């Protein structure tokens, strides 16, 4: 209504009902929006985005509609904290869902974890967005045990010097590839090298990538050619195609589109 553009919800209109923890923009809590609809809402702490860029970046993310992306539904601007609303993912973090022993996944629903991701990125490919952060720590499963890729760009709106430098101590750099640690070189290559991490990081039930290694070792072993290894619930099939995403050269990697094809087929197969 009048004092709202497509793009902003009316706080007014929410209920909130749970806490679902803190993030690194602060607290995330469970709602409803007009007594009925079902949310997420983040409460972003002061100083810790570039809110004005990302308020204009909030009008592109909410024309990503596809069924394996937590849909953004809006931002309640111009008041301190902002909060931004999105589809609520009732199980929470992949990574902490992966780590629960107690779902004794079988290795067809590890598969389909990948398949849900894999879909959400081919989107995302194909609209020329990069997600920039994909790990299973920005991934989310819903009561469906639905996994959706989480918090595609906000990278980009991180005033936390610490996370945005490749030397900072919250750098992505298990989830990188040697372009982006010798030289900030970010593409569509970036996200396929960043995907076969994450297909690690579901195979291995959420082990950390290089857990042995410090960020510099890593960076070293990564810059010498060396790689991950195969989880043991991965078949030859399945680590053919994570390993096919770490390519020295990134041109040789394949695209969202082949790595679908590719884990598809292996669904037929196995
Ligand atoms: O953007 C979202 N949607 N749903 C969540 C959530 C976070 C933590 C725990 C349970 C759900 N975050």
């Amino acid at each position: 209504g009048l004092g709202y553009g497509s793009w902003e919800i009316d706080p007014k209109d929410l209920t909130f009902l749970k806490e679902l923890g803190t993030g690194q923009f602060g607290v995330v809590k469970y709602g409803k929006w007009r007594g009925q609809y079902d949310v997420a809402i983040k409460m972003i702490k002061e100083g810790s985005m570039s809110e004005d860029e990302f308020i204009e970046e909030a009008k592109v993310m909410m024309n990503l509609s596809h069924e394996k992306l937590v849909q953004l539904y809006g931002v309640c601007t111009k008041q301190r904290p902002i909060f931004i609303i999105t589809e609520y993912m009732a199980n929470g973090c992949l990574l902490n869902y992966l780590r629960e022993m107690r779902h004794r996944f079988q290795t067809q629903q590890l598969l389909e974890m990948c398949k849900d991701v894999c879909e959400a990125m081919e989107y995302l490919e194909s609209k020329q967005f990069l997600h920039r952060d994909l790990a299973a720590r920005n991934c989310l499963v819903n009561d469906q045990g639905v996994v959706k890729v989480s918090d595609f760009g906000l990278s980009r709106y991180v005033l936390d010097d610490e996370y945005t430098s490749s030397v900072g101590s919250k750098f992505p750099v298990r989830w990188s590839p040697p372009e982006v640690l010798m030289y900030s070189k970010f593409s569509s290559k970036s996200d396929i090298w960043a995907f076969g991490v994450l297909m690690w990081e579901i195979y291995s039930l959420g082990k950390m990538p290089y857990e042995r290694f410090t960020n510099s070792e890593t960076a070293e072993h990564i810059a010498q050619g060396l790689r991950l290894y195969r989880p043991h619930l991965a078949s030859e099939k399945v680590y053919t195609i994570m390993y096919s995403c770490w390519h020295e050269k990134a041109d040789e990697r394949p695209t969202f589109k082949i790595l679908l094809s590719n884990i598809l087929d292996v669904m037929d197969e196995e």
